[PDB]
């Protein structure tokens, strides 16, 4: 009666506070729920859809290390959940090809993320790779190879999983019922704003606070935190609405009555930003300290990182063999000869 959950990330580097708020907290909630069996993909094949230079591919090993350390440090549990490496699941390549054959190109090119990449490519006199166009087909293979029931994804990925549902329906219609139609689990509409107040917090915008930033670094990034540009002087009445300083206090400062007093004094102008910022840094550091302590243990004994990925990959490999046996039984391309050739 247990439902399968699958979600994860391309390995791109260290995790930041936006990852925690936007997706990691929900992944812990799902993992701790007895109704679910969680699979967390480290999607190294998907990095090739945009990063193919040898120097970029070389860094994937490092990115996987950083992902495992951050995931385990916040409590993603490798015995309860299956943390696995996408490229290490041999069946993914064949299921990807099968689904490619079942997906009309016009159903991919209308996906808003793909449409935007295609418009930018044309603008720049480039052409997207066949593999990048196939991004949601490969993601559909990830989800359905696990026969997942529930898929947490960010807003820009929901349409990918809508394609996954259509691929499951097409396969089941043509060849008989094999795949659950996955349900999308939606996140918040507002990703956490970055430290410069310009868009979401992201590695590429260089406006992130990383879960692994040390105390001094958190202090410096909060010191330079974008606030209210109209608050010219320390005595000027300020705006709390839209203000990253108070967006962060609400999320990370547990002392609710202090935050409400700061907000009032800020609107009245009778508080220095240094007071509100020093306290924000103190509370983010207190929030981060237990992560840092566990991450330090994992970095000191990397066998825990290796065991995590070994255990999860072996669990996903088992599931993938069982799923593909069912796929072969229902699709049955050259079934007799492939038996003869086994
Ligand atoms: N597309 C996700 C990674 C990913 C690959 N396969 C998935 C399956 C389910 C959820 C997420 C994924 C990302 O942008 O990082
Ligand atoms: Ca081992």
């Amino acid at each position: 009666k247990k439902k399968r959950v699958l979600t994860g990330d391309r390995p791109t580097g260290k995790l930041h506070l936006g990852h925690w708020i936007g997706s990691i907290m929900n992944r812990l909630q799902l993992q701790n729920d007895s109704r679910y069996d969680c699979f967390f993909i480290i999607a190294d094949l998907h990095t090739l859809t945009t990063k193919t230079r040898k120097e970029e591919i070389l860094q994937i090993d490092n990115h996987i290390y950083d992902v495992l350390a951050d995931w385990l440090s916040v409590g993603i549990d490798p015995e309860k959940s299956a943390i696995y490496l996408q490229s290490a699941i041999p069946e993914i390549y064949e299921l990807n090809l099968i689904f490619s054959m079942l997906t009309p190109l016009n159903h991919i090119m209308g996906i808003p993320s793909i449409k935007e990449m295609a418009r930018n490519a044309s603008l720049n006199e480039e052409s997207l790779s066949h593999g990048l166009i196939g991004y949601p087909v490969l993601q559909s293979a990830d989800i359905l190879l696990a026969k997942a029931h529930l898929v947490p994804v960010g807003k820009d990925n929901e349409a990918h999983v809508e394609l996954t549902r259509d691929i499951a329906k097409t396969f089941n219609r043509l060849y008989g019922e094999v795949f659950p139609e996955p349900d999308i689990l939606q996140g918040e509409l507002t990703a956490l704003v970055g430290t410069n107040g310009q868009g979401k917090m992201s590695k590429s915008a260089n406006n992130a606070i990383y879960l692994s930033d040390d105390a001094k670094t958190v202090q410096e990034k909060i010191r330079k935190l974008y606030t209210d540009p109209n608050r010219i002087h320390a005595t000027t009445p300020g705006r709390v609405e839209g203000n990253p300083l108070f967006i962060y206090h609400d999320l990370f400062n547990p002392h609710k009555e202090e935050v409400e007093e700061f907000k009032t004094r800020y609107r009245q102008g009778c508080i220095r930003d240094v007071e509100v910022k020093a306290r924000l840094a103190e509370e983010i550091n207190l929030f981060l300290n237990p992560f840092r302590e566990k991450r330090s243990e994992l970095v000191a004994q990397p066998k825990f990182l290796e065991e995590a990925l070994q255990q999860g990959t072996e669990k996903m490999r088992t599931v993938a063999r069982e799923t593909m046996e069912e796929v072969h039984d229902h699709l049955g391309l050259s079934r007799k000869w492939r038996t003869i050739l086994a």
